[PDB]
Parts: structure tokens; sequence; C-alpha cells
């Protein structure tokens, strides 16, 4: 059951990366440009956990050659929810949809992630229940 998508460009706030068209299906918009440091907060729009416990995130990521990562974290960096590798997925508008899962405590949260590295795009973000 889906708790908030997240478009990745509908960033209140971010460090270093940029906004560009997307050929994904749905068309719209994709954040590139991602180098180690740079990051980017969903403060503006805080999505509610109903429950304490496990929640599937998703990522629909491009990556012409592969190496990045991030981290899925509260906006300003504490709590860290889970980090996440980014495969290649062969170009910069193939998209694929990779996911992990977190600990998320009830309530009201805002989220941020930070790329730990490079050389991946983002479309967007999705939260889900599992339990």
């Amino acid at each position: 059951m889906v708790i908030a998508t997240i478009q990745a460009e509908d960033h209140s706030q971010q460090s270093g990366t940029q906004q560009e068209t997307t050929t994904d299906t749905g068309g719209g918009k994709n954040v590139g440009y991602i180098d180690a440091g740079d990051w980017l907060s969903y403060a503006g729009t805080p999505v509610n956990i109903p429950s304490s416990g496990s929640y599937l995130i998703e990522y629909r990521v491009a990556s012409q050659n592969g190496g990045g990562s991030l981290t899925f974290e509260e906006a300003g960096g504490a709590p860290v929810h889970g980090t996440i590798a980014i495969p290649a997925t062969g170009g910069w508008q193939t998209w694929t949809t990779i996911q992990h899962t977190v600990n998320l405590s009830a309530g009201s949260h805002q989220f941020g992630i930070k790329a730990n590295a490079g050389g991946w795009n983002l479309n967007w973000i999705r939260i889900n229940k599992t339990h």
C-alpha cells in the first residue's frame, strides 16, 4: 500500500543538482548531475507514517556507468533510515526501480536524500507499507 509518491524534482531545497526533462514513462522531469555530497530535501512536503515499522522505499533511477549510492534520511541528516546502491542501467534515460526496507517511526516525517557517490539520475521516490 502506497504511502506517498514524491517526484524527485519537487524538492523544497537541494544542493548540487539540476533538473531536466525525462523520457521515462509518464514524462515530466528528473534530477541529474548528482555527485558525492549533493542532496535533496523534501521537508516542505511532510509525509505521514501511520504506524511504526517496516516500509519499502522505491527509487526510480537511471545510471550510465553505475557506482552510485544514496542515503535516505530525515531532512537534516538525523535519523538516517537506510542506504542503497544504484546499479548501472546502461543509460542516463534508461530507467529502473530499485528498493530497500527501512524502519520508520509513526508520525510526520520530513525526508531527504544524500548522494554518497554520484553517477545516477532520480525520477521519483515511493514509500510503501509492508506490514
